[PDB]
């Protein structure tokens, strides 16, 4: 049953399963069907193995990762404000997106959406 | 042409129009076959009749609304945290959603979404 409480937990496992560099815990969040669209527009990628690659990719560098307000759950969807932050060459950068989650029956992820753009990169020279 | 520039003018455009009770100056962001869906789950609101009907009512009562932190805009699409604030028998709530908006080619917005469910109204007793 997808409730606003279950939702919200799963938003939260998924920002501390970024945060620990934990593959299996980001994972076992999806459907297998799930798919995930990082960022809008692009071309999304679809099932378990691929959306374990595009993770196993973005946790090559060590991510912060923080929810920066309230979590908006609402009839199998949630939305979440955070910001990504991480270190290459002595540069520190921040990235701050708004994700749109798509919840199943059995209360998995069918499909991720990461909206921001290049005003939403905040890196220093 | 869709620019992250625009769209993010547009999603302060319709902010301030809130702000006025500026009903023409809402309508006219939308594309004539536009839809609305507020909150996420329900019926959406389609076209600009229904659409002005829709806005009427919520502007029933004057409401404060700003936005709380940077419109994240990509490829055809924004997304913004903002809060509407409004008072009734003495009471102040505060709605903290996570809107959604499409643009079409002409840069009109197609399609409007608005996330927030019970946890995201903050009132009072």
């Amino acid at each position: 049953m997808n409730t606003p409480e279950h939702m919200t937990a799963v938003v939260q496992r998924y920002v501390a399963a970024l945060n620990a560099g934990d593959l299996d815990g980001i994972v076992a969040l999806f459907a297998d069907d799930a798919t995930v669209e990082d960022p809008v527009g692009s071309e999304p990628r679809s099932g378990t193995a691929a959306i374990r690659e595009f993770y196993a990719n973005s946790l090559k560098l060590p991510l912060a990762v923080e929810l920066t307000q309230e979590v908006r759950a609402v009839a199998n969807e949630a939305a979440f404000a955070f910001i990504v932050s991480f270190e290459y060459q002595g540069r520190k950068t921040v990235v701050a997106p708004i994700d749109h989650f798509r919840f199943n029956g059995a209360g998995k992820v069918v499909s991720m959406r990461a909206l921001f753009g290049e005003k939403n990169i905040h890196a220093g020279a």
